[PDB]
């Protein structure tokens, strides 16, 4: 039954734009339908939060607390001045004003959204130690998500989320079929990728490094200029965070609030081979990653890096070992969910057999009742309870 009235937040990952952008066409839901209107629907109100698919997990937070509080986005002076780039960015309205007020959010995060969300909540809650020594320091200003103290955040779910990163960064070829990625979601969308479109379509949102795509270019010539850009080649990139040693460091300060519920959603559409350990793309799995991506998935092992056999099973992006919660280089606990919701620690929901694409409606899958999956989850986020009391 239902313990909270708190609005949800969707928030997408390194692909992903706002409910005007693209035509319409929705990254929660894709060719399915529109996720947060059946939510809405449903008595669960529900709002979507856009930014940067490639930046950094950190600009995004940054991006989101604006978005959702409304005002200016503020990287913070330290990390401005540590990456080179802007330090303040977009204006936004604000989707929630009643969380200055005093209300809180559930937040629910796809892929690298996952990172992102408890970024944001880290922040939240403790600011930045950084942030705030470099303001005394140099006598700069400080924005309030670098304070701590925030109580926004009732809970953070994740599904398909590197949180131990993901092998996918490991392909010689990474670079261009990263790319080659993007260009699938446009045409999951019905957007071609060599037609210079005047209208946005696909906001990368990189005003702090002061990229845009150019009057006469189309994507596959914008993501030319992109790839030897610093959303590509600096450490303060998606691309950095989503490596299994990017999201090490993520977790060496990213801790898990006692504050906070989380749960985790995995996600795999492969196969076990026959000899081999090695596991393959199944029948329906979305064709880019079935040919691209997961056979290297399921394939690569590196022991440096500690990827055993345990990290081939694959959505053919994630590998399902990096999507229960973040393990490499944490202090946050998992528990299987058993029934009862914990507070301040991950209860991993699971494993669910579909892949990265199909789980937010970007591919097809008609075995896979996605309304019914988001309406069952956002009964639970409802169901949760703002404080416990011990019992037997
Ligand atoms: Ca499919
Ligand atoms: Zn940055």
């Amino acid at each position: 039954s239902r313990a909270n009235d708190a609005p949800i937040v969707l928030l997408h990952g390194f692909t992903g734009w706002g409910r005007e952008e693209m035509f319409g066409f929705k990254y929660w839901g894709g060719v399915r339908g529109d996720i947060e209107q059946w939510l809405n629907d449903n008595g669960y109100r529900t709002y979507t939060l856009a930014v940067g698919p490639l930046s950094s997990n950190w600009d995004r937070a940054c991006e989101a607390y604006a978005q959702l509080v409304g005002g200016t986005v503020d990287y913070g002076a330290a990390h401005a001045a540590k990456h080179g780039h802007a330090r303040f960015g977009r204006t936004y309205p604000g989707l929630l004003p009643e969380l200055k007020r005093g209300g809180r959010i559930h937040i629910i995060a796809h892929s690298q959204g996952g990172q992102t969300a408890r970024m944001l909540v880290s922040l939240l809650e403790n600011g930045s130690q950084e942030e705030r020594e470099y303001a005394k320091a140099h006598n700069v200003s400080l924005s309030p998500l670098f304070e701590g103290g925030h109580h926004f955040v009732l809970s953070v779910t994740t599904i398909a989320t590197p949180h131990d990163g993901t092998t996918l960064v490991n392909m010689v070829d990474f670079t261009d079929r990263f790319f080659d990625l993007q260009k699938a979601v446009l045409k999951a969308a019905a957007v071609a990728s060599n037609v210079p479109y005047t209208s946005q379509v696909y906001d990368f949102k990189l005003d702090q490094w002061g990229l845009r795509r150019q009057p006469g270019e189309s994507f596959d010539q914008y993501f030319e200029r992109l790839k030897r850009s610093p959303v590509w080649t600096s450490t303060d990139t998606a691309r950095y965070d989503l490596s299994v040693p990017g999201a090490c460091k993520l977790n060496q300060w990213v801790k898990a609030s006692p504050n906070t519920y989380y749960l985790s959603f995995a996600t795999e559409r492969t196969y076990r081979g026959a000899l081999t350990g090695n596991y393959y793309p199944e029948l329906g799995m979305n064709a880019f990653s079935a040919v691209v991506c997961a056979p290297f998935l399921g394939s690569y092992r590196n022991a440096t890096l500690g990827i055993d056999d345990r990290w081939l099973e694959n959505d053919g992006i994630v590998n399902a070992f990096s999507m229960n919660g973040p393990k490499r280089c944490s202090t946050d606990r998992i528990v299987p969910y058993d029934g009862t919701i914990k507070k301040g620690v991950w209860n991993d929901m699971g494993t669910y057999n579909v892949d990265h694409l199909e789980v937010i409606g970007v591919d097809p899958n008609p075995l896979f009742d996605i309304r019914a999956f988001y309406l069952r989850l956002a009964e639970q986020l409802a169901s949760l309870q703002p404080h416990h009391h011990h019992h037997h």
